């Protein structure tokens, strides 16, 4: 007699996705979302007269679980040419500026990304099942930085690589775990050329939110918007589920798909267990944001890695032309380096990486301050890959998912799907009986 | 409009099952009609000298999309095969001359033939899955895998392995085979020849091939009748009429069919299918194999050995050895013509001249060639084949079409069969569930 069979909390991929995993199978199902807006991680908006993405949207046929759904709904891609670049610049962590022939560029980090990602084979022959390999569990001692300096790159090669090793950590890379790179890495075929072709090629036609919507509309669910849930009691059988307007919604099982920076605003009875609560605790490493800027000159086709010390941390055109000027797309590994919603402070320094250009406006999300994600893109520190198991594990009528508790595509849409098929099918073992 | 079913699915392997999930999901009243008395197509496990043999198609990986998703749906983890150090590697020529190379060799030759072979694929195939969407890709279709063998300045070794090699993903000779399916499969394994390898016969799902085709069956809810083969689809009254051979009429609104492509000749249609859908009916697809399994007295240890394609032993792999067995080979034959793997006598000559002082202790072999319900094995393109591939995709009218050989992208698969299937529940539910 409870007001739902199954309740996910959470709208993004990996809650929409284990809602239309357990509607189809005729479960009394509802979706509980704190914003009031779907998608999560993900979000198209608009700027500039131009449709922008402010979180994650690339795809690619190689990651198993986004492609199957697109295929179960029909979505073909979306394709971002790639282009010759007109200019490759690079930012030291002192804030100098160098620009590099892009020829070279391309080939320096090549050589860099390669070498750190020799064994990626023999550690991570099963992508899969991360701790398969003695050898990664070994390995989830070490950081990124430590791999780093036993390369022998060149300065700018090293520079590129931590660049784009601190926008995968969202933070510095002494902090990053090695094995979460490594197995990305070795998800994409095990191949430079082909995991670079899953980074920024593909979109999905018709969106993300496209996506998000066909899977909902199919499942059938209850959807709730601007209901955050406070609190999760286990109960008769079943959870009790607190809003933040103290309603209270009984269900037989409840799927947490919220980030997992976001659970300190969740009490739960009882107690999780002290592995999870040390995820809690600790919670995933990015402290990430997004920002476009529009600038009057055209610089076509550009791109640009600053080191960890400084802001603009990856820069790539959006779009170019003469009547436009330049929509800049740029990520920002952490937000301490620069308040992405200050205009000033924006302005500066993207004229120090562009000397010249005249700002005409910006548009940014800061996921590190959205008390909904408190963090970006998942990204594990030192140790944590090897205890992932006890963030995935059931607690009772209480089920986890999300990317960060995936086993692949853990930084992706991916892994969220991926998360949320799971959590179907635990569900179905909690509410199906073998009977 | 008051038809036995909503849906009704032609076929048991993997593309009807897993149709035939998409729709038992959408609550609609499914039903699945295969003509064996048994499930599973063109997969078939089975027992052979004390031992679990797999006669048919088995082996997936994780870099196959659609089946990679219904392993996490239904919780099946992989089983492997591990990779040893070989003890023998052996390759025989067309004359029938063999030759025992060093391991190490044999496997550096094969690596060198099939990356020049698959050189362009990165440029041919930037979108594996759109297979025509490049001008290269369709121009390339007028051209044999031979063809391209031709200009690839190969040594005798490594000439004789690709041929070999390819007359295996041909199930024909190599003259036949079409060349854009090969890079584009080789384009799907990551662009890459590690990659690519690595899908070929390293791993299996846990419960195997038939657990995965009854948790989709399970999971669907879908009415399962074996043992009925379908004799003739009519359009009519807004749905169809579904002949049986006991001649039986089923009505529903929507057919599925994914019967092998080489066995629609045992099919009438009313109104008459189109002119590209008929073209290809008339010429079905290549492949001409079937799958043998030898118990030998000898324990040979862990072996490897192709054969060229005007000799019967195409593939041969240890599947099991030991003093007490001896040694269990796994042989698949490309061309039923050159061997027939169920007269045991001929089995074992052939046998003794590959491996000479061996005594054959036993066989079992699956004609996948003679069954009438496969007529042919794995999908293989013929020359030309490829550039028209939506003709045969293309629904018409009430009826849909799936299966392995209508696939975009690993056609030779498991996994094509899969992709299929979602795309005829996609093609079913926007014809029954309407916008309204
Ligand atoms: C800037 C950026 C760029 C990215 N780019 C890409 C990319 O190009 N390609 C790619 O594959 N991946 C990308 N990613 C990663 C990808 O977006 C994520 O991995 C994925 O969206 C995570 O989905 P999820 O369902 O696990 O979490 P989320 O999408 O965060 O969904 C969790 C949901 O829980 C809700 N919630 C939180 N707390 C509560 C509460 N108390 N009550 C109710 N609801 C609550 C949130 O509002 C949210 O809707 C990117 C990430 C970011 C931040
Ligand atoms: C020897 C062999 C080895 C293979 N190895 C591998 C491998 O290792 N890995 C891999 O991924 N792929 C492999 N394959 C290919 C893979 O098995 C197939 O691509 C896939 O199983 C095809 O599925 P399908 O549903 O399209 O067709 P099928 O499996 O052929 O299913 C079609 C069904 O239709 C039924 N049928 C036919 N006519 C009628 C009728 N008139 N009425 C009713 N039912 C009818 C048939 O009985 C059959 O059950 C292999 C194939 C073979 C033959």
């Amino acid at each position: 007699g409870f007001d739902y069979d199954v309740v996910v909390v959470g709208g993004g991929f990996a809650g929409a996705t284990a809602a239309r995993e357990c509607g189809l199978q005729g479960y009394r199902t509802l979706l509980l979302e704190a914003r009031s807006r779907l998608g999560g991680r993900t979000f198209t908006s608009r700027f500039a007269g131009q449709e922008i993405e402010f979180g994650g949207a690339w795809v690619h046929w190689l990651q198993p679980h986004v492609w199957a759904e697109m295929q179960r709904y029909g979505l073909g891609v979306v394709e971002d040419p790639l282009t010759n670049l007109d200019k490759t610049l690079i930012m030291y962590n002192d804030g100098s500026v160098e620009s590099i022939s892009p020829d070279e560029f391309g080939k320096n980090i090549r050589i860099a990304f390669e070498k750190l990602c020799h064994d990626a084979w023999e550690v991570f022959p099963r992508p899969h099942e991360p701790m398969f390999t003695e050898r990664a569990r070994e390995l989830d001692k070490s950081s990124v930085l430590d791999r780093i300096k036993t390369l022998g790159l060149s300065r700018l090669q090293q520079a590129q690589i931590n660049s784009y090793m601190a926008l995968y950590a969202g933070e510095t890379t002494d902090k990053f775990g090695l094995p979460g790179v490594l197995k990305l890495f070795a998800c994409g075929g095990w191949n430079y050329d082909a995991f670079m072709d899953t980074e920024t090629h593909y979109r999905i036609q018709g969106g993300t939110i496209g996506l998000i919507n066909a899977m909902l509309t199919d499942s059938g669910a209850e959807v709730r918007m601007s209901v955050p849930v406070t609190a999760v009691e286990q109960v008769n059988g079943g959870v009790k589920i607190k809003t933040d307007d103290d309603e209270i919604i009984t269900a037989g099982v409840v799927v947490m798909t919220v980030p997992l920076n976001t659970y300190k605003h969740i009490g739960f009875t009882p107690a999780l267990s002290k592995g999870k609560q040390r995820f809690i605790k600790e919670g995933q490493l990015s402290k990430g944001a997004k920002l476009y800027v529009h600038v009057k000159q055209n610089l076509g086709r550009v791109f640009a890695f600053a080191d960890e010390q400084q802001p603009l941390n990856w820069v790539q055109t959006h779009d170019y032309s003469d009547e436009l000027g330049t929509i800049l797309s740029i990520t920002i590994a952490r937000k301490e380096t620069i308040d992405v919603n200050d205009r000033d402070a924006v302005t500066r320094e993207v004229q120090k990486m562009f000397p010249g250009v005249e700002v005409l406006g910006t548009a940014a999300y800061d996921w590190t301050a959205d008390p909904f994600s408190l963090g970006a893109w998942a990204a594990y520190g030192v140790g944590q890959l090897s205890r992932l198991k006890d963030l995935q594990a059931a607690e009772g009528r209480i089920l986890f998912a999300g990317a960060e508790t995936s086993n692949g595509w853990h930084a992706n849409i991916d892994g969220a799907v991926e998360s949320g098929l799971r959590a179907g099918r635990e569900v179905k073992q909690l509410l199906s009986l073998e009977h």
